[PDB]
DNA sequence: CAAGCGCACCTAATTTCCTAAATTAGAA
DNA sequence: TTCTAATTTAG
RNA sequence: UUCGUCGGUUCAGCGACGAUAAGCCGAGAAGUGCCAAUAAAACUGUUAAGUGGUUUGGUAACGCUCGGUAAGGUAGCCAAAAGGCUGAAACUCCGUGCACAAAGACCGCACGGACGCUUCACAUGUGGAGUGUGAACGGAAAUUAGGUGCGCUUG
């Protein structure tokens, strides 16, 4: 429901960074100074304090620390400051129990904190350049006419890549502005926008265009992956190849000195077992991603990482985790998927492949899985030729 | 002008109880030193507080023989803490609370700062002991006996142990000429623990020992240097003999590739697994990695304890006292050497306390164009650098390994002033 | 594969530490 | 009455 | 000719052993999440209204909490019963003592010889020393920095 995206400030609109970086630092220490205070607070209420101490008329924590604090740090804004006592106060709340065990000594901020900001305290609007802009309200009243900022602190943000369709949403009118904060970050010496936007996730409906494709690798046992979507799922067998290992160092042992009766019972029993595991992670990442059917070649060895598998038993089982599940299976013939490249599809260094007529690059098994996601691959693999 | 060490003694059985009521005893006292621990830091923290509070409103410090009743944080705290922890004995417990109030008031200003956070203190914390609370004896049947004093008068009536625990410790190797050493009376015993190790399930006696190091007689006007080089993963080399030693790293980084490659291929296998590793928690999910708990630490461990030896070693026989090597601090120093993530810190250190026993003065010194010097001439040129393999230098005709020279220009006298000198 | 959030588990780099004198109490 | 482990705090 | 347990600690070998251990199982409710009821602090706005999301009990999916699971070898008799005697078993061999009746706890220690073997020395040999599979043996806590794995979201 609530899920947040960084996106890096370019600069201040209508102020120079040098008096942008001076209020951006003098909150950061007012918000550490709130925190700090704010936990010290917390430990008062809740009766830890010592005895020499003593020697509230609130109701809630939040309240009593709130309004202690709110006369020292007036710069920053009554919501950030409210938002920021309420986190202190909640991690104290949520370790109380091991500050009274004394499984832990106390609550600690770093000296880069993050600033918060409200729903009613950000927002975000377009350009017709094209320029993204952000609107923030930090400072408090006295603040503004402190440092003569009036209107709001407006900003330049970096909107692209994966981060342009959230934004877009934002602006939009369909997701909605959460709770966000500024972010600074000290090695590469940028700020950030923790943009946190609301939105009500849509249940995923199978959909026979959606396609999970399968192939049984040279570097892992089985490589998945979709054309619709960039996801990718792997099978990595290492387990299968321990195994392996001990079954054959056993043999070889058992050899010198109904011995090895209970190998070949324990060989064939692990191989159904695992295969059990495989299929119904198999079935279980077409049905997250929704994929209404899978491609998977139908089945001599082949060099496969899997070496003397038996693949029927595997794609037998698939098939029917998939029938119970309402996914189609499909067996498609394995000419070229993996000399065929992805993007370019021209079909012309085991590990990873190459597109020496479009130069793409990504593991051979990834793209032999995606190749084999392409729905009808069979018959474009045959007019390709 | 007193070094101190340690070394470890497993524990067979207690003496007169039985391991499930040693057991116990130790897990209950462990829980005790934890609690001390953090209780003496939140101490310590709110009375930072209150002084803070009390300078800005009276105007003054307040001073602490006046509001907590003793002079420092420490007997506060021990006055506070033996309330809840009355199992742990009066010296233990003190030691640990002076041991947390110690590191609180060390980096006070960085907790205000907000550098560093206010310490907290995990699970498996050791048990502490003082040299007044541990006794040696040795039967006439070869075994040792360690007369520890763990528990308080109070917890002797409910534990019903009416004198000190005593346990059976495996004394052998140089362990067993360090605990003769420390019967005869060359060594004197200091602040010790007691530390379990999980891999194994064994206790162990940490005894950390006080002793005076054979100093030798040996010049100071002859240094060894030392380069981490890009090749060779050590290369030593001298200013009055043309001697090379070289510690080429046969086996450095695969054992963490193995390690890391074989952590990462059983994490990823908890998705598609039985279905006894799933439902019974975070511990049980990540069981498979606890047998790569503690292989590449321990092998750099071993591996960086040959080095400093076998370096310190050569030292002696070459009869330098002293060795120059690199300041690696911030990473300002080469970031191409031919051990990858090796612990090049732990190596230093090693390096350092063993010189230090071996009377050898360690000097670390700034590197700056270290790799291109011409040791010869002088002529500091960047046009050597074909590969950091071979170093010809044109000015003098002179060609050799770039590592020898880089060890050899570390070690000339002063070798940071003369290169500031030179070019700045 | 890329980018964020939450959690915890591994490495390295860096620092500090590894009391003790005086008094009391229980057993001989 | 002597004495050796615990116990308390100063620095 | 793979992983792991024991053989004093770390790494490596060796002897015995166990492995489908990257496997199997149990209890419970501090958290993530799901179900139900309730709606605090704070902010903007006269007020009304809005933003914000607080507390309690359930279920039991969980990288939810607590846990349990395999791995070297060992000698009997006497008394009715307590106890007594003999002294087996682990990284070279022999002798003499000390200590050991079931072990998570015993398979060890000291002294004298042989046999290897690491250093040194004096003339291939000879003699000192360490040495019993080889190398090594200064650790603990905390913080900081980076990385990884898992789950969620967007592309
Ligand atoms: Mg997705
Ligand atoms: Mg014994
Ligand atoms: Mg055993
Ligand atoms: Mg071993
Ligand atoms: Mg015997
Ligand atoms: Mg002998
Ligand atoms: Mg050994
Ligand atoms: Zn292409
Ligand atoms: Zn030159």
């Amino acid at each position: 429901m609530i899920k947040v995206y960084r996106y890096e400030i370019v600069k201040p609109l209508d102020l120079d960074w040098k008096e942008f970086g001076t209020i951006l630092r003098q909150l950061q220490q007012e918000t550490r100074f709130a925190l700090n205070k704010a936990t010290q607070l917390a430990w008062e209420w809740m009766g830890f304090s010592s005895d020499y101490k003593d020697n509230l008329g609130y109701t809630n924590v939040h309240g009593y620390a709130y309004h202690t604090i709110k006369t020292k740090a007036y710069r920053l804004n009554s919501g950030n400051l409210s938002q920021t006592i309420k986190r202190a106060t909640d991690r104290f709340k949520a370790y109380q129990k091991e500050i009274l065990r004394g499984d832990m000594s106390i609550p600690s901020y770093k000296r880069d904190i993050p600033l918060d900001l409200i729903k009613e305290n950000i927002s975000v609007n377009r350009m017709n350049h094209g320029d993204y802009i952000a609107s923030l309200s930090l400072l408090s009243n006295p603040a503004k006419q402190e440092m003569n900022v009036k209107r709001k602190i407006s900003v330049i943000i970096i909107v692209r890549g994966a981060g342009k369709t959230i934004m877009d949403r934002i602006l939009s009118g369909e997701y909605q502005v959460s709770a966000s904060q500024i972010i600074h970050d000290d090695r590469k010496n940028k700020w950030y926008l923790n943009i946190s936007y609301d939105f009500e996730p849509q249940t995923r409906v199978l959909d026979l265009n959606k396609i999970m494709g399968i192939d049984l690798g040279v570097a892992v046992a089985v490589y998945m992956a979709f054309q619709h979507t960039p996801a990718r799922y792997k099978l990595e067998g290492g387990e299968i190849e321990n195994f392996r290992r001990q079954v054959e160092s056993r043999r070889i042992s058992m050899l010198r000195q109904k011995p090895i009766e209970q190998l070949r019972d324990k060989i064939a029993n692990f191989r159904d077992t695992t295969n059990h595991r495989y299929s119904r992670y198999i079935v279980d990442m077409a049905i997250k991603e929704g994929c209404g059917t899978i491609q998977m070649e139908d089945l001599d060895i082949g060099s496969r990482f899997l070496q003397n598998w038996t693949y029927y038993d595997l794609q037998q089982k698939i098939i029917y985790k998939a029938e119970e599940a309402g996914i189609k299976v499909i067996k498609i013939d394995p000419q070229y998927t993996s000399q065929r490249c992805s993007e370019c599809g021209n079909i012309d260094g085991q590990a990873i492949f190459k597109c020496r007529a479009c130069g793409y690059e990504a593991n051979a098994d990834y793209n032999a899985a995606r190749n084999i996601a392409i729905p009808n691959i069979d018959k474009i693999i045959a007019e390709s030729i």
